[PDB]
């Protein structure tokens, strides 16, 4: 690749896996309703206030969304039209999600038209006909803890029990449900709200959602735990209590010429004493071009890094440098801890510290030597084909790179300090030198 | 605003919603009682001895935090008297909370003298009457689940499963309850743990406990979501099983003259390349001081930003310079992300970056231009009523800044790279410069 | 200590509890295993094709994860001896991990002759003879749930709502699974993944893992809540639909002239303004070595730090010698939140900031006065025996340090800013005023 592998394993940073890059695209909608109150008919003769108690803070909880959604409902109309006087202050993002908000009112209103069907809902899952061709999906909140638990129960224990029990189980149910549709919420107009976050208000059955939407495909699973896998709020009901989701879908791309290349970091010697590279373990080139990555927001597998948009980052010059060659640019810091790697693996080809770690041969039976001025040792089959380390035994394949490695050297960089408050001294001390120097 | 709002656009730093602060003060307190084992007489056929085991696990789990409040009870007299020679170590927050449990100290006592009552209790909430004006409520964990799942099946299942089912529960229990009661609760004499957290001992059932409560308050879901609802463990029982839990309500008050504003980021374009500023994106203004604020640990709504102290952080001069007006003070960064944002409406005014997209106008048909010396274009209806960005169309509105806004030109910041690893490379170059110089 | 107290106490800098440090060391091997489908066979009347979709959905699941072993299981033979040709790419955690595999590979061969026996469990957890000696544990999933709550509603509801609540309950068991043992397992081959997060295939019962093993010490819970209890899956049966889980059980090891040394932090005054030091509230102090240390990632009690691994980390040779005396090189920073502490007691002894907050003696009853050139007052009963902060009344102890502490004053360090913004505009400055003077 671009960068230069030889002379990074001599300071750490041992070749990994390589990665493709892919970010989701083109997604494929479809419109789902979340009844966020269970159907108690069967039940009703002992609910007691329960319901009207649950129906009030329940109301309390969609209103602001409601409004939230009505004010680009409002001020959104046709030549997608919208009025930017009324809307006043909103990013790109949001100025999308309501142009997605208005497409979705066109289905949102042929759902509608089917309020009473949705009252009438007395199962988890239900399937009701929108129109001729299309079939909505209508999932109630509790419905089958309801059926299974408290039909079957109403005449075996003094029912003043079931109605505590109901009661519970709603404010069980509006306490997980606070945490992401609560005053978190927003900015309800918007489509960055995972398929995940959108099934608390169904349990936290995001696997039953999906599987009844019927959604198959071979990369289901990335894009699920990519966050790839989208729901938008695009109406809510303050009469029968639901809201109506549209999901978007979409389908992996792979990023032509991009990959993303892992680097592995091992610890070597320098000055008498063990050290760690700090570069950036995860480096995304496309093209020619080489940039940082935040793998942390993405899906990370052993074939490819997911993600649900771009998140490339700049690099600097001085550690584009490191990569590209230039070791005396890379940052280096002091090994304390015991528990930092020693050796790795990379194209059947042993990278290991053989100070701080004992290298033996099994071929030959002679321990393997690593001088003071040597920062880490190659084990290929060409000085011995099968090093043991303590209690591991592994047999080496053959260098594809110079025959001299151990024989070169190399520069070191400079050492550095990464906590916070190592930061904060440091610039408190080059600032003190600075004002002296200028 | 003190902010230079027309010289922060101009650098992609668009004016977003204006909220106001607000922080808790003035809690109420209310005592109850969590009793963490349930009454299971009606099941005891066949508790086998889960129940003995149960009681052994939960011994060693609530006696450490017995032990820490019986640490500061017993060190706390009414010559709120404390003794520090036997205290040894205590920060103020401690000392605090060592005064708020002797005043919680009252009326535990009367709490205490219903200790068979509390025993008895076989309902999940449960209303004693600790006096003749006050009342106390007892919430037991799973003692819904075994009323309405044990007590129901004892004689249709072989209540060997009863046995198992009983033990599975109790351990799932103690499950959830290990992160939160566990020795990560190092120090519970505080008044800083929510009451969700506390309400882990309850099944994680703190909407029951609020609504129980009472707590009828137009800021209740705000107080919930700001972490102000704090609880307080002021007494443990080992023989009984049950802990007293004080309960803070308090309200939000309005900082006068503050309030919070928020700048939206948009991407610009210089030296033919596209760039975007690192600036605080949330800036606090108290009086005519500006300041940073960790949003994070916050409650943001559209209106106020709610915290449950007050979270204001120092600001650089430099950064408050590049605030007022200083654009050249202002730090930018490289954008190589196709994922970040490239305009903003703002008082209906659109500020876009025309020559990452395309700016089109509906009502002359004409693309509207940006030149190479200009960062950003504000498009008012001065220019043209209508602008069309791709399959979005927006109405805009007049300016109400200087009508030379796309003529006069600013300076920009020095560039800069935020990731951990190039600001090591930066600050070891720089001192490698510094060195150098002396 | 090799601390300067008094000095840094002077600077806000408040000597907090001492604590021993602990890592896990020697872990001992048992194994288990988790069957992930419940058994049907008692309504297996209504089943439908739920069960046949679901086996469909957690074969995509444990397939990768089964290749992944197999992948290690395939290139380890007795010759441990790896082949290091076919792995190609490996960290050193990656071969011992494989290395533990190979070791637990030779009880998974005797666990997988009774897959007739593990087939036919029926109960959620059961007992079968591995050996003659040796006894391995079923786990089975949701099994008490089809027991306690589907058996028994057979014929009294209509079982078509069975099928729909037993699809519910194995879709939400897999919504919680997928987090754990979805995409994101991409290294199987490791023992580092918490006994917590192997309990996800059991519904999240760690407790009742750990206590039908029978794992009993008085380091239990430090062990569990210092992610020091860990698992590893060695095989995996798709035909079955069950995984093997070795669960290693290490002891806390004390080290030896090592403990973690915590600071109170005290805001304290200078120039007519509020300041806070910004050094490491937690020094980690092996033999006569000062080093950071990464408490976030351990487990804090009142006696001492327990980890699961070393996290000592660097420190600047600025920071030691600010922790060693140097206060001319602690970094501080200005105050602008009200809620920052503003007193402490260590030893009965009162540091506070008594400009920033009341003090006042109960015994003379004049208020303790702080001038403007001292930083913090030390109150100890020689000064007077009960200090008055509010609320708060204390008595004071005797101070072990020098008797002219508030006489003697002291220089302070640079101030700094923490912010991120800040550091980048600093950085930038400093860079700008480096340019400008070479
Ligand atoms: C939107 O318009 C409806 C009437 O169509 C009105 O009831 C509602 O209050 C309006 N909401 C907003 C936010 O303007
Ligand atoms: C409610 O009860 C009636 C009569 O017992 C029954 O026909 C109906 O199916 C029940 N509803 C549900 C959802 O089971
Ligand atoms: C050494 O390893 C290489 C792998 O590159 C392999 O082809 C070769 O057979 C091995 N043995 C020798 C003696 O080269
Ligand atoms: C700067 O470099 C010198 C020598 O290279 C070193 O002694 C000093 O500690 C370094 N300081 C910082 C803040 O990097
Ligand atoms: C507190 O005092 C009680 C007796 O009143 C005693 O049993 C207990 O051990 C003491 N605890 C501590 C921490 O001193
Ligand atoms: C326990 O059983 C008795 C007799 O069947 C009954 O009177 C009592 O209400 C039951 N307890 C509860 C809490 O239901
Ligand atoms: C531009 O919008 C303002 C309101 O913001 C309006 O008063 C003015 O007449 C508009 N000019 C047009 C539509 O040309
Ligand atoms: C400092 O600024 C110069 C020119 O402004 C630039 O070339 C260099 O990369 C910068 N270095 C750092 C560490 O900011
Ligand atoms: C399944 O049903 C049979 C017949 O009713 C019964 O003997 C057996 O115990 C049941 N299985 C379980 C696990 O209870
Ligand atoms: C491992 O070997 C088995 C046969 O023993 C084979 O079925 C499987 O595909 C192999 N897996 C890998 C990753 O080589
Ligand atoms: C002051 O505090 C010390 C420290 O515990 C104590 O020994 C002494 O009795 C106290 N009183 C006096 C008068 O020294
Ligand atoms: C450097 O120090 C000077 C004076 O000591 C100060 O004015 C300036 O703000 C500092 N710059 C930093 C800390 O970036």
């Amino acid at each position: 690749g671009i960068l230069h592998y030889e002379k990074l394993s001599k300071i750490g940073l041992v070749k990994g896996i390589t990665r493709k890059y892919k970010i989701k695209s083109n997604p494929l909608t479809k419109d789902i309703v979340i009844k966020m109150i269970p159907n108690v008919s069967n039940v009703s003769k002992c609910t007691g206030t329960v319901m009207e108690n649950y129906k009030s803070r329940l109301t309390g909880i969609l209103s602001p969304i409601k409004g939230a959604i009505e004010l680009y409902n409002n001020n959104t109309h046709d030549c997608v039209c919208m009025a930017g006087i009324a809307i006043g202050i909103a990013t790109a993002a949001q100025i999308t999600a309501g142009v997605a908000l208005y497409e979705a009112m066109k289905n949102a209103d042929n759902i509608n038209k089917l309020k009473s069907s949705i009252e009438s809902t007395n199962e988890a899952v239900v399937k009701l006909q929108e129109t001729a061709e299309k079939t909505v999906y209508v999932f109630t909140a509790l419905q089958d803890y309801i059926n299974t638990n408290l039909v079957p129960t109403i005449d075996q224990i003094p029912c003043k029990q079931t109605e505590l029990a109901l009661d519970l189980a709603l404010s069980k149910y509006l306490s997980d449900l606070l945490f992401v549709f609560g005053p978190n919420l927003q900015d309800p107009v918007s489509n960055s709200m995972t398929i995940q976050a959108i099934s608390q208000a169904f349990g936290g059955n995001y696997e039953t959602l999906l599987r009844t939407l019927g959604y198959a495909t071979e990369d289901f699973d990335d894009l699920l735990e990519s966050d790839s896998i989208a729901g938008q709020i695009v109406y809510v009901d303050l009469s029968s209590y639901y809201i109506i989701v549209r999901v978007y879908f979409p389908i992996l791309t792979e990023i032509q010429q991009a990959y993303v290349q892992e680097l592995l970091p091992v610890s070597f010697n320098n000055d008498n004493s063990e050290w760690i590279s700090i570069v950036p373990n995860f480096v995304l080139i496309r093209n020619t071009l080489i940039s940082n990555i935040e793998v942390k927001y993405c899906l990370i597998t052993k074939k490819s890094v997911i993600c649900n948009q771009d998140y490339a980052t700049p690099m600097t010059a001085s550690v584009r440098e490191c990569l590209t060659g230039s070791t005396d640019k890379c940052p280096r810091e002091l090994v304390v801890s015991s528990h930092v790697p020693r050796f790795a693996l990379s194209g059947g080809v042993l990278f290991a510290n053989c100070i701080s770690v004992t290298c033996q041969c099994q071929t030959t039976g002679r321990a393997i030597s690593q001088s003071g001025e040597q920062t880490l040792l190659m084990i290929d089959n060409t000085t011995c084909t099968t090093v043991v380390l303590g209690n591991i035994i592994i047999s080496l394949g053959k260098y594809l790179g110079s025959i001299n490695y151990n024989s070169e050297s190399i520069a070191v960089g400079p050492p550095v300090y990464t906590d916070k408050v190592d930061i904060s001294s440091q610039i408190s001390s080059m600032n003190q030198s600075l004002q002296q120097s200028k």
